[PDB]
């Protein structure tokens, strides 16, 4: 998160701390967000040969008794997630087994341009900055779809336009996967945008993806 402040430690128990593994290179790390005890919402490009959930996360490397550590048994990867035009970038992860519900751990319970919105996560603070020891959180400006039009695949039915260009607040690597909470409702998830970071960025619509995820929370 870029231009963010440190959150209180727990204020935001939904939030999931992800470590995902693959065949050919080191670990890699996203964000995601606890949306029934045992199932956890993030981008589709957080796909990997298999990852770790730790809900209850604040200082990511310091253990505590908040924290849970939870084994991801199946990964459901939005089936037309394309990795040219990065549509659909959504994914759910269903946990071994259901979560504690603590202070520090709890489920999010499932908008015109100019509102002000906020995003959670671990992901660096620069460009050239590494990931954050501490959970950042940010408030962004929601834009109209035009401000996204340079994202050539940008398509604003399946898609947010995030984050004032005056200003140098945004999402960044290892955001990935978090909710954009407008209202104290997730409308959005961290996908994707420039390298530089200039805003704005690109971000998941929720809402368009509903039916799917219903359909995915009843067959498992
Ligand atoms: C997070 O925890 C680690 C290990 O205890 C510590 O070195 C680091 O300074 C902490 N960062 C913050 C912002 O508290
Ligand atoms: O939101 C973002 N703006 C730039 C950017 C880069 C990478 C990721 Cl995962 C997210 C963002
Ligand atoms: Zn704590």
């Amino acid at each position: 998160i870029i231009g963010g402040t440190e959150c209180k430690p727990h204020s935001r128990p939904y939030m999931a701390y992800l470590e995902i593994v693959t065949s050919n290179g080191p670990s890699k790390f996203c964000g995601g967000f606890l949306i029934r005890r045992n199932f956890v919402l993030t981008a589709a490009h957080c796909a990997g040969r298999s990852i770790t959930v730790t809900l209850g996360a604040h200082n990511i490397t310091e253990e505590e008794d908040t924290w849970q550590k939870l084994e991801v048994i199946k990964q459901f990867r939005h089936p037309k997630y394309n990795t040219s035009t990065l549509h659909h970038d959504i994914m759910l992860l269903k946990l071994k087994e259901k979560a504690s519900l603590t202070l520090a751990v709890g489920t999010l319970p499932f908008v015109p341009p100019g509102r002000m919105c906020r995003v959670a996560g671990w992901g660096r603070t620069g460009v050239l900055k590494p990931g954050s020891d501490t959970l950042q959180e940010v408030k962004l400006r929601l834009m109209d779809p035009q401000a996204c039009s340079h994202f050539r695949d940008f398509d604003h039915n399946l898609q947010l336009c995030v984050g004032n260009p005056r200003k140098t607040k945004s999402a960044f690597k290892g955001d990935s996967g978090g909710p954009l909470l407008c209202a104290g409702a997730a409308q959005g998830i961290v996908s994707y945008g420039r390298s530089d970071a200039k805003p704005p960025a690109v971000f998941t619509r929720i809402s368009h993806y509903q039916p799917w995820i219903n359909q995915i929370l009843q067959a498992n």
